[PDB]
């Protein structure tokens, strides 16, 4: 094995500011989701923007910058485009340390981009125009690559596009075959709904091993609003899902077996978006270490919280070297013994 | 009187990332300073450095969109080509609601861009390429908006790209024809050494009316390490002078007057760019609606001192807000 994490998903730049409430019902505007938006709308969204602020993001691209930050060995398959914006996504995740080689297309679509508003409350609201992710497929499958990684995690996401479903079959073989387990997250509750049976199959299947998902896409998942009644029918159709519940922190179910981890205390929700990214980001980490799903679910809310205190979706800076650091800079500032 | 503030720099987005020390100097980037470089090691630097985050940048293009931000009207002129970059720094000084109109590139070169690593001292050490910048001149004056403007800001960073200071006469030239006045930065300690005449004479011609500058650089313009001697001669050569001091604040000079302000104290110096930009953004701000020294000097390193507790060089945060609630 040469990676713990392999992640498959939209590639996305992200273009951020803040506004208030009453932008996003004026401009017919999911609050907390994710609107999918063809290139006018992209820029008409744009012009009614104050400045904004440039990230890399891609919920999977987050997962993996987020791996290669908490120490792992990460890669990353995605579908930009020959232009700037590919150019500088292409650079962010590979200075986190990831691997990635995936062709980028050569003209149109351009890279995608998504309108990302976060509210006063750190909820975030984003509005994504697809671009070169439409193109993305099995041609994009580096083979070794799959083989040579514990896990392969990959966005609900990428049902939108037309044939990444077919990116996705494809190395959920070459990686089951190879001894090694897959993973996904179920992205946001509307994709949920678009896609509820095309998901649970894809479970059942036993296709996908791993299902990450927050509370609401999990309630949506089985049409209910019983949470309880929701975790049963979660463990029987995978292995291993991890539920993130924002503030509450987690909980893993294994059958019958429920770890509940809870969240830091935060500073300030600044911005939420990230989080769910980087809680997987962590947990696999762990995972991916041998470690329990206590100190799995522990290492997801530690990651996942650091990045809501950050306008942006990655940490900047490796999140082994600060966590540590900051450990124990308090120590020694609490004037307490190592 | 249309505008309160016109500026005209290098226009360029800014590429941003965490570094230590040893980096800088493995890679021969002087710290703290202003460093060229061609496209190619743009390339270079750009794979050797670490994850970033993007946002407009340039100069006097912070100095506008703050004015913008304090509740002035501003314009800006700068080149910027048609390409993904461009569309970026054209849409957010837009945003801050500053008039900009200049006519993008069209092809090579591409929109400029400064690499941008930010110590944990939050020193800043810049790497930009010029890219379209160089296409900047003459023609690229709007007569009507540089009548219409009280004050025209420009940056002595013009001075590198080939045909920018001309650009520059002209405005000059247009802004005193109509009674208004002009204001510039001395922009690098380095950028003075490769032009402490032209500056002076830009000065001592009448060209530059007021003039912006940090310690260090107000030092290299005559040559000296005495302080005080600096500040004397400055005086001497144009009508106006705001020198900033860091955590010590401003100290501005008009004749044999001194108005000293102090700076804001601050919980959290996290990226000190922008910090020259925004100073000057307050100051031009009170400057053009009629305030004293001490005011102009006060909304001064009020802005500064936003932007410096930021990743990105213009604040996220409504600083007419700011102003107001600071009283
Ligand atoms: N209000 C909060 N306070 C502290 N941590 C939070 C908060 N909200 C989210 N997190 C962290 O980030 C993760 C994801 O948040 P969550 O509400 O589950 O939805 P999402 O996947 O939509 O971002 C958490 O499980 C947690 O570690
Ligand atoms: N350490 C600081 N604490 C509070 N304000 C500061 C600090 N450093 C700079 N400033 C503000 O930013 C302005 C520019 O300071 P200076 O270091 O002289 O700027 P430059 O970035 O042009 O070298 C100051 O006049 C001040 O208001
Ligand atoms: N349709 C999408 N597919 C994959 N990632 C997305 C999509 N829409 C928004 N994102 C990403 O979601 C992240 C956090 O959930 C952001 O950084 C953003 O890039
Ligand atoms: N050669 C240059 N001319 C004008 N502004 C520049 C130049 N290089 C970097 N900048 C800008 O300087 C700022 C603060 O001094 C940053 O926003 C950065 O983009």
């Amino acid at each position: 094995a040469k990676y713990d994490v392999l992640t498959i998903g939209n590639a996305i730049v992200d273009i951020i500011a803040r506004c208030d409430d009453s932008f996003l019902e004026e401009n017919g505007i999911i609050k907390g989701a994710m609107n999918l938006i063809n290139a006018d709308r992209a820029e008409l969204l744009y012009s009614r923007m104050g400045p904004a602020v440039e990230a890399s993001g891609g919920s999977a691209g987050n997962t993996a910058a987020g791996v290669a930050s908490l120490g792992g060995r990460a890669a990353y398959f995605g579908k930009v485009a020959d232009d700037q914006l590919g150019e500088i996504f292409t650079h962010d995740i590979r200075a986190q340390g990831v691997h990635f080689q995936t062709k980028p297309l050569d003209g149109h679509p351009p890279t995608a981009r998504s309108m990302i508003f976060v509210t006063e409350d750190g909820e975030r609201s984003m509005n994504t125009y697809l671009g070169a992710c439409v193109e993305l497929g099995p041609e994009d499958v580096e083979d070794d690559v799959v083989a040579q990684s514990k896990v392969t995690y990959f966005e609900g996401y990428l049902w939108d596009p037309p044939r990444a479903k077919d990116a996705i079959r494809e190395a959920a073989r070459i990686a089951h075959a190879h001894g090694r387990e897959t993973a996904m997250t179920l992205s946001d509750s509307f994709c949920v709904h678009r896609y509820r049976s095309e998901f649970l199959e894809l479970m059942r299947s036993g296709t996908v091993d791993i299902v990450f998902a927050n509370r609401q896409e999990a309630l949506a998942l089985y049409e209910t609003e019983d949470f309880d009644r929701a975790l049963e029918l979660l463990a029987r159709d995978c292995k291993l899902a991890a539920v993130t519940l924002s503030e509450e922190g987690s909980v893993v179910v294994r059958g019958a077996e429920r770890v509940r981890v809870g969240a830091s205390v935060l500073e300030q929700v600044v911005d939420t978006t990230g989080a769910g990214d980087l809680y997987a980001a962590g947990f696999l980490f762990g995972y991916t270490s041998g470690r329990s799903l206590e100190e799995c679910s522990k290492l997801g809310n530690l990651a996942a919280g650091i990045v809501i205190g950050q306008i942006g979706p990655r940490p900047l800076v490796s999140l082994a070297t600060a966590a540590r650091q900051a450990a124990l800079v308090a120590e020694n500032l609490y004037f307490q013994s190592h």
